[PDB]
């Protein structure tokens, strides 16, 4: 297991544009289009990324290459980032792809909300940091997924996933 299978696990591939568990737009591997209710401003943000006129679906090889590109922005953001950075570079490579998945669904943006999370995490207090993650509404709206990568937050292992 790795990255690239728990995202494809936890995002699944849709080749026609759909609604994401939010309503937007979205396509591939979880690739947001647009957050706008414009199935046309969809289309158009669809075309521009793809650099086709697609008609608002693709193939699967265009799925992976957004979906690779979506991954290293998702590694680059939390590089950059001066709160996330040092949570990230303290841990071992299983929960670092437990925080890629985070930042990848809810953005840089959102997972830089949940400070106190992170603190823990530094620390290593695996378990406190699990239950404090799970008070979120993050959790509330995709318990499944919300459990899968708590737990691997909490374990390192990637039993979630098997
Ligand atoms: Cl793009
Ligand atoms: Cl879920």
């Amino acid at each position: 297991m790795n990255i690239f299978e728990m995202l494809r696990i936890d995002e699944g591939l849709r080749l026609k544009i759909y609604k994401d568990t939010e309503g937007y737009y979205t396509i591939g591997i979880g690739h947001l289009l647009t957050k706008s209710p414009s199935l046309n401003a969809a289309k158009s943000e669809l075309d521009k990324a793809i650099g086709r006129n697609t008609n608002g679906v693709i193939t699967k090889d265009e799925a992976e290459k957004l979906f690779n590109q979506d991954v290293d922005a998702a590694v680059r953001g939390i590089l950059r980032n001066a709160k996330m950075k040092p949570v990230y570079d303290s841990m071992d490579a299983v929960r670092r792809a437990a925080m890629i998945n985070m930042v990848f669904q809810m953005g840089e943006t959102g997972v830089a909300g949940f400070t106190n999370s992170l603190r823990m995490l530094q620390q290593k207090r695996w378990d406190e940091a699990a239950v404090n993650m799970a008070k979120s509404r993050w959790y509330n709206q995709t318990p499944n997924r919300a459990k899968r990568v708590i737990t691997t937050f909490r374990t390192g292992t990637w039993d979630a996933y098997k």
